[PDB]
């Protein structure tokens, strides 16, 4: 794998499940104090979900920020390759050459050891999150027979939901990859209720994993929707059309739904993460195989300088023009202004019709 591709799939990645993450922060804790036969219930979501905020906040204060250390360090990595050429003028003896790239292999290593604890820092928040996950489903069900309702229906809801999720995780993916590495682009964001929650009476609204991102410029915002809004509204469908569950479950299993959201995030996080760590063990083996054939009589000072100044010119000027607007989409991300009695479905529909 190259280090262009596993750069933009985290790149890519990293603004999805920052964006989740805030959906995540964002969820109110259940309200069921009417029904003081549910305060044990009740007591056991606002834990389960306090557990769900510090997984989101797990990943936006450490995850995160390693993240955009490693791209940055691709940029440190190729400009420091691309002065090498420079620093050691033709003359340069096999010394000078040997002392110098391996100078930027240790350097290099460490940008690797940054890469490979992330992936590994990803992979036991994933295993957690699976378990913390997996046990809020049974504090559902839990809910769900303690109102003698259906755990067939509510079942064939989670199944519903989850395929649907998938379609959307899809489309956002799509949306978000390829605009990326459009050099003036930039990214906004919306965050809002996954079901109505204002038509009948009581509000408790859902905006875990109710999100939405689009391109910024031109009719982004309306492309955006358009691929968005469909998805999205399948998943409204299911909360909305008429079902024997009970509401405060509806709730608690439109929670919970946002909270197997969350692990995907997750499980998709490990795979950009591992295809990062790849991308430099690919490098500093090839590193590790340019200094081993120096030094035997293989390659030359004189060789390597041509093969690092073409990749100056054609295959590093790539890398290094992606790696800065990489860093200019993520931190140039925008938050719409989603209304507090919408949903998420119905904001990406309006849109989609301007």
């Amino acid at each position: 794998i190259t280090m262009d591709q596993g750069m933009a799939n985290q790149a890519s990645q990293a603004m999805q499940i920052q964006t989740y993450c805030n959906s995540v922060k964002q969820q109110v804790p259940v309200d069921f104090s009417q029904f003081p036969n549910l305060k044990d219930n009740q007591t056991q979501i606002n834990q389960g979900l306090d557990l769900a905020k510090g997984h989101a906040d797990l990943y936006l204060n450490t995850i995160q920020p390693q993240i955009i250390t490693n791209i940055s360090n691709i940029s440190n990595y190729f400009a420091l390759q691309n002065a090498i050429p420079a620093v050691l003028p033709p003359g340069s003896t096999k010394a000078q050459w040997l002392r110098q790239l391996s100078v930027i292999k240790e350097q290099a290593t460490e940008y690797q050891r940054l890469s490979s604890d992330t992936r590994l820092v990803i992979v036991n928040l994933n295993n957690n999150l699976i378990t913390d996950s997996s046990n809020f489903q049974g504090i559902v069900v839990n809910l769900n027979s303690k109102v003698q309702g259906d755990n067939g229906v509510l079942a064939q809801l989670n199944g519903d939901i989850d395929k649907v999720n998938a379609a959307i995780d899809g489309a956002i993916a799509g949306i978000v990859a390829g605009g990326l590495l459009v050099i003036g682009g930039a990214f906004v964001t919306a965050i809002g209720a996954v079901a109505d929650f204002v038509t009948a009476g009581t509000s408790t609204p859902v905006v875990i994993g109710g999100v939405a991102m689009m391109v910024a410029g031109a009719g982004g915002i309306t492309a955006g929707a358009i691929v968005l809004h469909n998805s999205l509204g399948a998943r409204q469908d299911l909360y909305q059309k008429r079902s024997s569950l009970n509401s405060e479950v509806l709730i608690a299993t439109q929670i919970g739904n946002g909270y197997k959201g969350l692990q995907v995030q997750a499980q998709n996080a490990v795979t950009a993460a591992t295809q990062m760590s790849n991308a430099w063990d690919s490098l500093t083996s090839d590193l590790g195989s340019l200094i081993t054939d120096l030094d035997k009589g293989i390659t030359s000072g004189d060789d390597i300088r041509q093969l690092w100044l073409t990749a100056a010119d054609t295959t590093v000027k790539t890398v290094l023009t992606d790696v800065t607007t990489i860093k200019a989409q993520m931190a140039g991300v925008s938050p719409l202004q989603v209304p507090q009695t919408d949903t998420i479905a119905n904001f990406v529909a309006r849109l989609a019709a301007l």
